[PDB]
């Protein structure tokens, strides 16, 4: 178990008597009172430990990352990898490590929706016994700017408008298309977040990315240029905009929820761990700086090599305690990994350290239970706000001989110290610029576009359209269509037709027909289903839910949890017709014998709103989830225009319903439900 | 028999034998910094300086609003017998029972950084562990308060803390501000007599008493309740400095009462304290002449005698004093089922104002968690969330009531699981306003019987600080109204100060003049019932083969308790302090050695190792401080130098047999009184 | 109160005569809430200090040397703002203890604030920053009684001069006259550290910041500077208020 | 709710923020605390003073257009923790 | 850098620029705060290297710690004066 050392932290409080913070049994439901119908007295001091303690309950949101959730785990090496590195986590053969990952949005604050489109995080801690390691990443291989000093001007755009605090988790704002228009080196991130990486299916359906590039040191003191990757092993799936802005109202917890039920189901999402090696000396060899974040090595170039796998097997106990006190920092290195000269990375080392004296209100973050190491801490730090622990140690300086040289120093030929990369090397003038190596910011946008199906490169000009005609400033429009025409004409033009400007000027400068693998999301099919969500519309009467039970029964025979719909919470109904939403499931399908409630007078119930579960079948099929009807169900699908065969709709009896419907899901998406330009 | 700091193992971190590490593990080497090249800039990369350098900018946390400067021990509180009768506490709940406790000395207006031997109230803190929650006895050395209503409080302070602009003084009371106040709030005066006593300048915490000050009530199971005073009884007995050694120690050693409890703790003679507590009955709360609720007045031992309930001793020394001593948040509020409040108005605005100062302290709410507040009880609450949280609560619903969690956490009163309840008795009558009763009006007849009740020379000792304090005021009204003041108490104090200030003192008010006494408020009075723990300072020389005739005095008078220092031009065979670092406020007793007289006449008192005429002024200032001196044989050469007479009460000479005896009787006696001169001669 | 409205805060609200005081006395809870939450952490070194307000005047055109805007000018008038102090210190200890003493400057200039964070002696102990809390820890109070305050005269102090000899030449200083002043008007301040003077075009100049006092260098004696610090431990406190308020600037 | 600012704001001139400040005016006794934003130029910071002449001066019902509590409002009975 | 390592010249530098009397001043600090010092092996620690910056220095704070100890290191010895 990875909570293992959680366990002597953790209270009960069950068969328990009240008492205040400092001991002794209370009765904190009636306030001391002067007379009967009195004046509360100051000398009531149950009331105001227990008030004082809920007055101070809140600590400050994350600056960035503000709404995520977090789930325990257990990493396992899949061999000894002391050739390419250093490493404790890694330098033997099934080396079972405690990890804990928090995935998460950016410009969303602490109560926003879970279904935002944004750039999604995933920080990961390796709890190694040679210290804590963290691969604080982004779904996205690529980040918007290239110098860590202009973090704050990105944030500041992204984020809600200074004076009123409009719009909450959105980028569709003048602020946001005037930085990007700007600044083009944020253009790659931005086709990233304009696709489906930018509103996945779930945590779970993520690739994650460490982005930059990192070293890996090997004990003589050799290193290799490493770019960090999670593949995930449920595969990557996305949802549709017209789904994902009607999910964030009816479940803003989506994804919280969607990671929770996996683990406590049973089935535990799993990554296996892959890596880039690249030579020191061909940096600049690929055709660009690999020092730069706007930018990602083709698998073409670089194969993936898998390192090992990460499954997250437990839930948190305390979400506060744990997800929300974990305070992750890139600069948590060990023995093995180094840093690059990549100027976003340089300055991010600084800032999360900073930060977490805000968040705590001190420097001893690191005591937390969910922060602290299982490798041990032994130095000179003592004081602080909030010390846990009582230092034996007097002569806590460095050199000494009172304490005969305790703390020891250790480096790369003793103590297995932490080292700097020996080739590591400065030459040149000190300054602030940025290289020339980093002045193209059209070539890679352009091969992440051209590496899309038809109608997956649509979804990203409808989220350009979309956030676009949103920017009241006619200026800051012309800006954004300029620099769109400098990745792809067509992406340009498709644009402006939405926006009413006409700005076409083809720009054959940085244009080409190259393709890269593993950058799509739908092109892949699903592994496992263990994914699931399975609606199945149903009633109350006609003896129709024997029926639906016979359904739910077979459905979840392949690993599933399908939840049955109907008027009321009868024997097999798990949710109500008011309660359900086509945006809950993956896959809808009507039970048979369903009425006369899609059309005719059952549609006019007390129990649910008027015209409910034509809305859901309505909403699943626009939305592209493969929907379903078994026998007389038939006419639920006619009443809205829905054709017997054409995708993922299959209609016929019980078992023939079930094939089908489960092929679907492997596709996830039908991608002939959604209108493509030039037809 | 068992370690009173047994619950904070737990959290001791040994670092020996171990690599240095970052506060997330990974060994490093943290000595020198990252830079681009030989003679280059240092990286922003370097996370090994950053996350040390981190923890060092933030080591500070803010000192408490008042008490800043002060030291703590930890210790064994042992029950005399079953008080079940009189309380239903647990901890008093049977004999021989042990509690484990921790006490935290202190002053009152000097900052972190200020002398332990200055003018000040005391502070005298106890926590008790008990197995029924932490109870808090916040108390002084002082038995009554200047304040009467606890809104006055911010006055009071920011009146005796240094003035805003300057920040002129530190830890003193003499100057415009503060006698301002006292001759502005009436009821300031007693503590005042108290504080310008020996009470404001003891020897040692260990030779203190300590008072509740407050009067509260104790509860016995049925709900009957009895007014309550509680006492702190030093077994060490009561003692005093003198204000002239008292200004030399602050400068010498400013950390004087810190080293003296720490070293007394090391040595094995652990301090010891009785609890005693004075009973009095509901309806008898102003048949003793004042308000019971006043705590501008203390209860005479005539009408109320003394019980003894158990005793407290002091036994371990913490071993981080920051974790333990610095982080110690006390609050008057710790209260348990068997105790309660009273309706003394100075109180009960005590018991918001600690536990909001905390916040500001500790910076959040979970202060309680740190391990010197922790109980030992247990705690059971459905308080969640709050800056560094330190527990992962497993009862998922956090509130009450609730059919989900079965009904746990519990409520618990009276009947019901052993919780604390108000007494049943207490009323409330009348209208709700903002005035004091007409039973805290005497401000006058208390200070007289405290004066009144201390020996002739102690008196002097009273005046002479007021004389000192008051000369200082450089407004010319403000010394008027002091001495109107000091008038309205005794005519003769009055007139006494009214010399020194150059204005003489108007007119005989004889309203509050009575001439009744009352016992155990004399620190002078009574002799030590214990000579161990006292510093005795041998004064010898390198040369004449001293050093060996020191070393047999020193090794006799060790074996009897002593702690005894041999001074000497330099570090020799038995030599434990030198001249240069050694001097008279550090002992009890000086006693000069044979063949020392050397160095007080001639070329022997002119040495490049320690200051012009230094064995001399040790001698000299011992004397005037009234501590007993002593010569072995031809040492009287050196009394003879300055004056001092060999047959004169406090003065010893002749043999290694008479001066060893002869001393530590003189102990007993502490400082004579018959050295300082007395106004009427 | 702090939000307005005129008020009486010299009696607390009671429930009758001799009764306890109410919660709904937000006179007496905004008033102790202000006073319980007075205090600010002191300073990590040097919390023992006192300052004053001044002006600073150039004595001519030093575009040459540097393109600082307080310089380049006659008679240019910069306003200025210096704390002294001591270092092992805490906020209560004594003005005439035996340290380094403290000399910060600042000047508001019309182009930003500029800081000579320096100190009375030239040199400084150690030669890597990384060492600062190593330094500190061992000349501060021990960690387990807090024993002594203001004094570098113990084990721990001893130990890291014998262990690093580096700080060998600041002990010599703080040993000597430097370490126990008269008064802060009587020393001379230091930058320490070699800087850079840039002028507009680029070249640059090494430069060693200097304090030197009108009024001379004069210092105590260690016998009478111990009985100083405890008759009256604002010796240098004073000494500064006294000066500037008797006109003596 | 005053309580809650501690954690809020971080300190007690959370009352000195220009959203809360009033238009009234400010005189008290109060100095110091996190981000004191004021120079308050009376160095006798307390009450009573002979030194301050008196100021600031304590206002009530009849003096100074001060706060009061009701007067007929009066506490009576047993103290006791029920509803 | 390798230019960092003396730590002995500097010291002595300043030491031979002061008068007899105050380089006593020095010697009578050293002598007063070493004796201090509990730990025998840190009061010969410091007397060694006492004596790398100058041995008259070494030998004055010596009788004072009732330690002898006198080895003259002529390495970082000189006469030099500063202003
Ligand atoms: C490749 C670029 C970046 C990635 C992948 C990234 C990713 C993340 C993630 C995933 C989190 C939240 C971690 C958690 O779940 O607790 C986070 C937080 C944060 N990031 Fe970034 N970040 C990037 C760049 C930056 C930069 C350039 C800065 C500023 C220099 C920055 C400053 C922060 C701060 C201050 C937080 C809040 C962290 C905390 O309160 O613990 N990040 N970042
Ligand atoms: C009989 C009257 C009083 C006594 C005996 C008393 C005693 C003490 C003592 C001994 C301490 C320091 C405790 C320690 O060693 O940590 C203390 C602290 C303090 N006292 Fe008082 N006090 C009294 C009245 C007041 C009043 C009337 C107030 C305000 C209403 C007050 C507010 C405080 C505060 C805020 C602290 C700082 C506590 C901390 O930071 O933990 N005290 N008091
Ligand atoms: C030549 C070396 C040094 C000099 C002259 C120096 C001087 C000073 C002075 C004069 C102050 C107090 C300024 C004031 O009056 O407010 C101060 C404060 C401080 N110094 Fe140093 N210092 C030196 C080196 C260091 C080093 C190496 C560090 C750590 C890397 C450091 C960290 C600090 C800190 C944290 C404070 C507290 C400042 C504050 O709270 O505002 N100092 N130093």
């Amino acid at each position: 178990d990875a909570r293992q050392r959680l366990k002597e932290v953790e209270v009960d409080d069950n068969g328990q008597f009240m008492t205040t913070d400092f001991g002794g049994n209370i009765e904190e439901q009636f306030s001391l009172k002067a007379g009967g119908r009195g004046s509360t007295l100051l000398e009531d001091f149950i009331f105001r430990q227990k008030l004082q303690h809920f007055d101070h309950e809140r600590i400050p949101e994350r600056v960035v990352h503000a709404r995520g959730a977090g789930a325990h785990g257990i990493f396992t090496s899949y061999g000894d990898w002391s050739n390419i590195t250093a490493a404790s986590f890694l330098g033997a053969k099934d080396k079972q490590t405690p990890v804990f990952v928090r995935f998460s949005t950016v410009a969303g604050s602490r109560g926003s929706a879970d279904t935002a489109r944004d750039v999604h995080g995933f920080a990961t801690r390796f709890y190694t016994d040679e210290g804590n390691f963290d691969i604080v990443g982004n779904n996205i291989p690529v980040f918007f700017i290239q110098d860590a000093i202009r973090f704050p001007d990105l944030i500041h755009s992204v984020k809600p408008s200074p004076d009123n605090e409009v719009p909450q988790a959105a980028t569709a704002h003048d602020s946001a298309w005037d930085f990007f228009s700007s600044q083009p080196s944020a253009l790659h991130t931005l086709f990233w977040a304009m696709s489906g990486n930018g509103i996945p299916r779930s945590y779970r359906h993520m690739d994650g990315f460490g982005i930059h590039t990192f070293r890996l040191v090997t004990e003589d003191g050799k290193s290799k240029l490493v770019k960090w990757h999670w593949k995930t092993k449920q595969g990557k799936a996305a949802l549709v905009w017209e789904e994902a802005q009607v999910l964030a109202g009816k479940n803003a917890d989506f994804h919280r929820q969607d990671l929770w039920d996996a683990i406590e189901s049973g089935n535990a999402p799993s990554w296996e761990l892959a890596v880039q090696l690249i030579d020191e000396d061909k940096a600049q060899a690929y055709g660009f700086d690999l020092l730069d974040p706007t930018k990602f090595l083709p698998e073409e170039f670089a194969p993936l090599q898998v390192l090992g796998e990460m499954t997250l097997n437990r839930n948190p106990m305390n979400y506060f305690a744990e997800t929300e006190q974990i305070s992750f920092q890139p600069g948590h290195i060990v023995r093995g990994v180094d840093f690059t000269e990549d100027p976003l990375l340089q300055g991010r080392l600084y800032s999360y350290l900073d930060t977490q004296l805000n968040r705590h209100r001190g420097p001893n973050f690191e005591q937390l239970p969910i922060n602290r190491p299982v490798s041990g801490v032994h130095n000179n730090h003592r004081d602080g706000q909030g010390q846990a622990w009582i230092h034996k140690n007097i002569h806590h300086y460095s050199p000494s001989y009172l304490n005969k040289g305790y703390p020891a120093q250790a480096n790369q030929t003793v103590g297995r110290g932490f080292f700097t990369t020996p080739g590591r090397t400065a030459s040149g003038v000190l300054n602030r610029e940025l290289s020339a190596t980093f002045d193209d910011h059209y070539t890679q946008p352009r091969l992440f576009f051209n590496s899309l199906t038809p109608v997956e490169q649509q979804f990203v000009i409808n989220a350009i359209r979309f956030e676009a005609s949103h920017v009241t400033n006619e200026q800051v429009k012309k800006n954004v269509l300029e620099q769109l025409n400098k990745i792809s004409n067509d992406v340009a033009k498709r644009v402006a037709v939405a926006l009413g400007l006409e700005a076409p000027q083809p720009d054959p400068t940085y244009y080409h027909n190259n393709v890269t693998r593993g950058v799509s999301i739908f092109n892949e099919s699903l592994p496992t289903i263990a994914t699931l969500r399975v609606g199945v519309l149903s009633t109350t009467k006609g003896g129709s839910l024997d029926k639906a039970k016979a359904l739910k029964e077979q459905l979840e025979k392949d690993g599933l949890k399908v939840t049955v719909i109907a008027e009321y919470l009868a024997s097999g109904v798990d949710q109500t017709y008011s309660a359900a939403d086509a945006t809950a499931f993956d896959a809808v399908v009507v039970a048979e014998g369903a009425e006369r409630v899609f059309s005719g007078k059952g549609a006019m119930s007390p129990l649910f709103p008027a015209g409910r579960p034509s809305q859901i079948l309505t909403d699943g099929y626009r939305w592209g989830k493969p929907v379903a009807a078994v026998g007389s169900a038939k006419k639920a699908l006619q009443s809205i225009g829905v054709e017997e065969k054409e995708a993922g709709v299959y209609a016929g009896a019980q078992d023939e319903v079930i094939k089908g419907v489960e092929e679907g899901l492997k596709v996830f998406k039908f991608l002939e439900r959604f209108a493509v330009d030039g037809d």
